[PDB]
């Protein structure tokens, strides 16, 4: 079996179904004490909770889910009747991340999309019904963070006040996207100091307010 895999059991014999805050528990503790891997993690997740409780959400949708770490994470934050849409390109990681939801009990809050962000945004308005977003996290390939903000503009995805969170801008680094963002009037910027999910290594999230063109 692979890491993702053992992460999920692990989740399955260690966490209480239904309950989102054991599930979180049960990822860190496996990624702190066995096999790291890629999830957010709880320090950037704890300044992912505080922009998701300041701006309450109607519609976020998150690019990279990986295990579902991210998503059990904003999902169980949001208020009823509130939706997260991931994207995921890897189909194992999409089933995983299907079953982490589940076993979390926030599908009905989520819906986990298997294809490439490139592909898929272009169909969020007709195919998923999307109007506008009011968030968006950024997870994904670290040189897609740039032209999917430009493509999300560019198929009318953004409206005023959107807020784009951004992981990883530091490590393994967006240095595109961050330039671009911090020197652009369509945009409010605010850096998060963090450190790297489970390591003693600085990381950071980017706070990206969209201001209309
Ligand atoms: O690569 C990372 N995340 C991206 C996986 C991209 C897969 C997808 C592409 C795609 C396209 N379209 C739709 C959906 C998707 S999902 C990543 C890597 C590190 C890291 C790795 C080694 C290291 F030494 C230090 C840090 C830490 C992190 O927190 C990460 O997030
Ligand atoms: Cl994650
Ligand atoms: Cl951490
Ligand atoms: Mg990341």
């Amino acid at each position: 079996d692979t890491k993702e895999q053992r992460i999920l059991r692990y989740v399955q014999q260690n966490a209480k179904p239904g309950d989102p805050q054991s599930v979180l528990e049960a990822i860190d503790t496996y990624c702190t004490q066995k096999e790291w891997a890629m999830n957010v993690g709880d320090a950037k997740g704890q300044i992912m909770d505080a922009v998701i409780r300041e701006y309450s959400p109607s519609l976020v949708l998150e690019l990279g889910a990986y295990c579902g770490y991210s998503a059990v994470r904003m999902a169980r934050l949001l208020q009823p009747g509130a939706r997260l849409l991931t994207m995921e390109i890897n189909p194992d990681c999409a089933a995983i991340t299907q079953q982490m939801l589940n076993f979390a009990g926030l599908q009905d809050k989520v819906t986990i999309l298997n294809g490439a962000s490139q592909d898929l945004i272009p169909q969020l308005k007709k195919k998923y019904d999307v109007d506008t977003l009011d968030m968006v996290f950024l997870d994904h390939w670290k040189d897609r963070y740039l032209p999917d903000t430009l493509l999300l503009e560019k198929c009318g995805l953004l409206r005023k006040g959107t807020v784009l969170l951004a992981d990883n801008v530091i490590v393994p680094g967006t240095p595109d996207f961050l330039a671009y963002v911090r020197g652009s009037s369509s945009f409010e910027c605010t850096h998060y100091s963090s450190y790297l999910e489970y390591m003693k290594v600085v990381d950071g999230l980017e706070k990206a307010i969209y201001q209309g063109p």
